[PDB]
């Protein structure tokens, strides 16, 4: 009859909620094969939110689609996925803007301390101490270059047009038409900039891209912005730079193995972390609850998805 | 040399550029019980925030009070000018600063980015997961800007690329911009959801952000307040958060700093900061050196910088 979805892990109870407009809904509590029964196997579709294990995703001999919960899919094996003619769906688009809006915000936070500033107050020191103390860092003047110049890097770069600091970028090819910097390289764009801004996804491409030498080249004014993925810096050799003062700061929303943070981390007074919560709020991540589902409503109803990604360009095939 | 009085808390920039032209004077408060008979000859005071009367009343011989911020309602300019006394501000040194902080109080009001870090700094990630989603977001908001000139300005430049609609409220309209202008306060509160006051602290202003304004900007409303604490009435303002009458609120100001209303500590939809929306070293510095070099342009040149407009005044030396 109706498509049955499996829903391994946890993910926004708005995809569970639209599931049933069209499908049955399989839940394990994690993302893990030996969770896999017998009666589960005719499952031909799965929504997922961050890792998908390649032997969870093989349990599935009819497995048609993959929708991943996120622009962000390096959970997924799209590799296994496309040799298997598995088509994977993301969620772009819907989460741009509030994404870029968090990075902004997390860049002005690790350059003016305003987390400290309001701890400062909420803990009484405003009273008995006086004013927060002056923060060493500021926007103004700052030349801010962005490692990715895609749909979240554009939408970075524009908000900081506005706010009258240099932009710079590094991508693999140049985007032409933008009145932008183009760097050919990681290195050299962190030479010429003292502000670096991490939005590439988590690819083998990308993975330690941000390391010693970067962080070296980057200088001692040096802040560090990372709105991507964890696995695109070393975090070892982050928390080395800040140590030794190699870098002024840096603001993190992710990290090499969420939710865990290394405790030297937690340490520094010159760094802000959030817990990955770039597109958290609820109007957007009801809007990717949104399109995971219609991706699946799409493909089963039309054989058409509205997000593949690049590596999946398929169309479905009634078996 | 002119004497120059410096009461109180300043930045240290103002005290060691002042040797450049003068000799300064300085006591512990912003306090007339302080000021002693060999004071009398003082000509200038470099103060940042309150300028009692009586202190001020001190000094016969004063000619210039070089307030430090752009704001200057700690200086009664009414009796500065009733005795032809100049008084200066700080503008435009500070004004990108002050609209960087502006955006970042109102994403940290909106996004509770704050209270992110703190989930996560406290361990909570781990053990109870997923900070909360935020009800709130910039996404779809309409920003109304009480206020529109250096700062507001500046505020509105930043917003327009984040792809907000872009309101303004002042007394006079300033044509040129695309822009919707609206007549009454209360009217553009009505028609926003977000309302950013950047106006300053005068007895025009003194309250203007009541409970009607609350209640027009409704229960989506977030409010961010980088003026002054006096535009706002805080009563009125806990109350509508206690109801729900407004969504949130953004504070780098209040009322009576640095006390803040248990009340409002109390607010999980509530940032509040402690007046540091031009506190970076470089933009202090900035002002530092326009109160010196505002003195020192007086008694060379006779003409100051950046004299107020309520004091649009000229040396008269003997
Ligand atoms: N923190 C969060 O909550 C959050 C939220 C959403 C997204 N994200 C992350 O942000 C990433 C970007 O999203 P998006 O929508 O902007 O993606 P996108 O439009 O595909 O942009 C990716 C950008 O990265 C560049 N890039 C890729 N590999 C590169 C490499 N090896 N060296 C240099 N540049 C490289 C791309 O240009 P070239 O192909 O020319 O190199 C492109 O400019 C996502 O993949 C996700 O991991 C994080
Ligand atoms: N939080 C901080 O650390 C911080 C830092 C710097 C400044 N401030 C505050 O920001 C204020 C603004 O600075 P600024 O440089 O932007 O000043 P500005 O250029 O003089 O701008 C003041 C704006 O407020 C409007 N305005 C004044 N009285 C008004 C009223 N009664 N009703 C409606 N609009 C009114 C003015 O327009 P109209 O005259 O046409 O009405 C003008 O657009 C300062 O006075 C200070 O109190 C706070
Ligand atoms: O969209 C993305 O890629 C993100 O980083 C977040 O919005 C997701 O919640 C996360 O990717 C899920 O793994
Ligand atoms: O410039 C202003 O008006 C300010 O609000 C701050 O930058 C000052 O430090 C403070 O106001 C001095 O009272
Ligand atoms: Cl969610
Ligand atoms: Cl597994
Ligand atoms: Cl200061
Ligand atoms: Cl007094
Ligand atoms: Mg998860
Ligand atoms: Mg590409
Ligand atoms: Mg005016
Ligand atoms: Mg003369
Ligand atoms: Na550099
Ligand atoms: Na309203």
């Amino acid at each position: 009859s109706r498509p049955r979805i499996l829903v391994p892990g946890k993910i926004n109870p708005r995809v569970l909620e639209r599931l049933p407009e069209m499908f049955e809904t399989v839940r394990i509590e994690r993302a893990d094969a030996a969770l896999v029964t017998a009666d589960m196997r005719d499952v031909s579709g799965i929504a997922v939110s961050g890792k998908l294990p390649v032997p969870l995703m093989d349990a599935f001999p009819s497995l048609e689609i993959v929708a991943n919960f996120g622009v962000g899919y390096d959970g997924v094996d799209v590799s296994r996925a496309a040799a298997r003619g598995i088509v994977v769906t993301n969620t772009p688009d819907v989460l741009t803007e509030e994404v870029a809006d968090t990075a902004i915000g997390l860049l002005l936070n690790t350059l003016r301390l305003l987390p400290q500033a309001e701890q400062w107050l909420r803990q009484g020191r405003w009273v008995r101490e006086g004013a927060f103390p002056l923060s060493p860092l500021s926007l103004r003047g700052r030349t801010v270059g962005l490692f990715g110049l895609g749909r979240i890097g554009l939408a970075i770069a524009r908000r900081l047009e506005a706010f009258g600091v240099s932009i710079a970028y590094h991508t693999r090819t140049p985007r032409e038409g933008l009145g932008f910097t183009y760097h050919p390289t990681l290195v050299g764009m962190a030479e010429a900039v003292d502000t670096l801004i991490v939005i590439v996804p988590g690819t083998a491409s990308t993975l330690k891209a941000v390391n010693a030498d970067v962080l070296s080249a980057l200088g001692p004014k040096g802040v560090l912005i990372n709105v991507g993925r964890g696995s695109t810096v070393d975090e070892a050799a982050l928390v080395t730079a800040l140590q030794n003062g190699t870098i002024a700061g840096a603001g993190l929303d992710v990290f090499e193995n969420e939710p865990n943070v290394p405790e030297a981390l937690l340490s520094f007074p010159n760094v802000s972390l959030l817990p990955h919560v770039a597109s958290a709020s609820v109007v957007t991540r009801n809007a990717m609850s949104d399109l995971v589902v219609d991706n699946l409503k799409a493909w089963f109803s039309t054989g058409e998805a509205l997000t593949p990604v690049a590596e999946t360009p398929f169309r479905r095939r009634a078996i």
